[PDB]
């Protein structure tokens, strides 16, 4: 029923299902072992995720889900991106198969890492945010790089492997070029302006996102313009009002986030030019 | 900005907020003292629901919010169903205040009332006490056909009948709920799909899903695997069938096998709902019928 791929398609005899990681609400992903499916050393079996629908899901889910799987093929390999891996889409339900990140999404990574309970040995220096953000930077720059837009730049969707390599995830929203459907489906606070009155997305809007996710980070998993709900935030965003400095963050750094929040996306940081900054106050810390 | 309806329109500084009584997906629900809600007793106050935007809030979920409070204004008041209340729609967020079901959904409901041992019982959210016997099953159906029963009069169609959608209140009563895809049928004759509806495809009708036409009947089919979910105390439907699998299962007559728990005559109520030419299966108005009938045998 789904077309075949020889070159992405996994035997489902091999694969072995495991925990569930989460259930995103559209979508269910869970912890499972995969034999061979790194094909330079055919006998070991890895630790993998694998994407698939819910026993509710709907008509779209089916549709969007296979949409992402393409989208995952065409954007490439890279260190910042979780990577395809492999598919079952042949005689049985789509298992997506893509890389396993063993500390969760940056979120709750930030949170537990702060200096209830569920808090590690290892807590976040300076060093270390500045570094999420470079790494997240470099993702969203080779993204903007294969000309695709993400649309869904949070915390919630970056997550965070065994040796703490930051990774961007979730390609559902995520296009080619954009003109919106007039009703798209993103989060608010997280939204650029253009995206929000003049249904437009380019990859100055997933700036104006990185923006926000920068002000995530230096809170250690705060949630943006704390206080404002949706309604009233439309027109504080037309008055020009942004979000205040995060006390663990530098003037500079606050700068950065300004710049990214600009009205006109072009006055704003390119994905380019923030690897750059970021690099180079990566190596002065 | 929002257009005043002062029919409707509750004072904001008589709403006291409390604890959330859900995160879904799109939308935030928490409970509510509001006093003097019900004119006719202004004084007392009177534990509510209200439902508002997440922090994570999306453009579209602000507009869904309108359409279902819009929605709940025309439906009009029905014991079987969540009812409007009032809202807080001027100078602030977005509060939309509708009845209060302390037991929560009926899936929940019910796999917390399952026999000790079962796949879903925890301890710590168990009622055994209150465990399900014959009769409140049935009886939990037939409030539900007398909900839909009503919807089908008003010529509205819900679209999305499922165990998880049905609250129920402190005194065990059925009430229907999300009322976001519902539509209004009463001039066009049924409704013309979108190519890749967002309804859940286990609940859907063989017409809903291939040739893009909603009618009464269609949720009647919906209503068909809801009583199965019932008389298997919040199982989830087509067990180990994966949607992907299932296109093509009904489109060969495949349909459920009888729960251990439903005896033969409403296993074919639910067969009957399962007809694939909607106008031989019954009508909402029929199951109500039917329903009455067998729950005055218990
Ligand atoms: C589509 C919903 O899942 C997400 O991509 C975003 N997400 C947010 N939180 C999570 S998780 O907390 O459930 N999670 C916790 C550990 C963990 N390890 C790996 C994954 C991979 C999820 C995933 C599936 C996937 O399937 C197509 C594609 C992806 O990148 C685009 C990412 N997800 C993991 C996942
Ligand atoms: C949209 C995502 O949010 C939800 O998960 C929707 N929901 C449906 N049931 C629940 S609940 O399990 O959290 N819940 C538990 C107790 C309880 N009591 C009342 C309500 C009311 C939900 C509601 C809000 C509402 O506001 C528009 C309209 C409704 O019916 C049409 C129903 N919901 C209650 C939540």
């Amino acid at each position: 029923e789904l077309p075949e791929d020889p070159k992405w398609e996994f035997p489902r005899d091999k694969l072995t299902l495991g925990k569930p990681l989460g259930e995103g609400c559209f979508g269910q992903v869970v912890m499972a072992e995969a034999v061979g499916i790194d094909k330079d050393k055919p006998k070991e079996a890895v630790t993998v995720a694998v994407k698939m629908l819910k026993d509710d899901a709907t008509e779209k889910d089916l549709s969007d889900l296979v949409s992402e799987m393409e989208m995952m093929k065409m954007i490439g390999k890279h260190k910042n991106i979780i990577n395809l891996l492999g598919a079952c889409t042949q005689d049985g339900p789509l298992y997506v198969i893509v890389e396993y990140a063993s500390k969760g999404n940056l979120r709750e990574y930030l949170r537990a890492r702060r200096p209830i309970n569920r808090v590690p040995e290892e807590q976040m220096t300076f060093k270390d945010l500045v570094s999420c953000t470079y790494q997240l930077a470099r993702g969203m720059e080779y993204l903007a790089s294969q000309k695709c837009i993400h649309r869904d730049l949070t915390a919630r969707n970056v997550l965070v492997t065994e040796n703490n390599v930051m990774k961007i995830a979730d390609f559902g929203l995520a296009r080619d070029i954009y003109k919106k459907t007039t009703n798209g489906r993103l989060p608010v606070k997280w939204m650029a302006p253009e995206a929000l009155f003049d249904r437009v997305y380019t990859h100055q809007s997933d700036v104006w996102s990185f923006g926000v996710l920068m002000w995530e980070i230096f809170t250690l998993g705060g949630s943006p313009y704390p206080g404002i709900p949706v309604e009233e935030l439309f027109k504080l965003l037309k008055e020009g009002h942004r979000m205040d400095k995060p006390a663990n963050c530098t003037n500079e750094l606050y700068m950065m986030m300004r710049d990214c929040w600009h009205a006109v996306p072009s006055q704003r940081p390119t994905f380019k030019q923030l690897v750059e900054d970021l690099d180079r106050i990566l190596t002065l810390t």
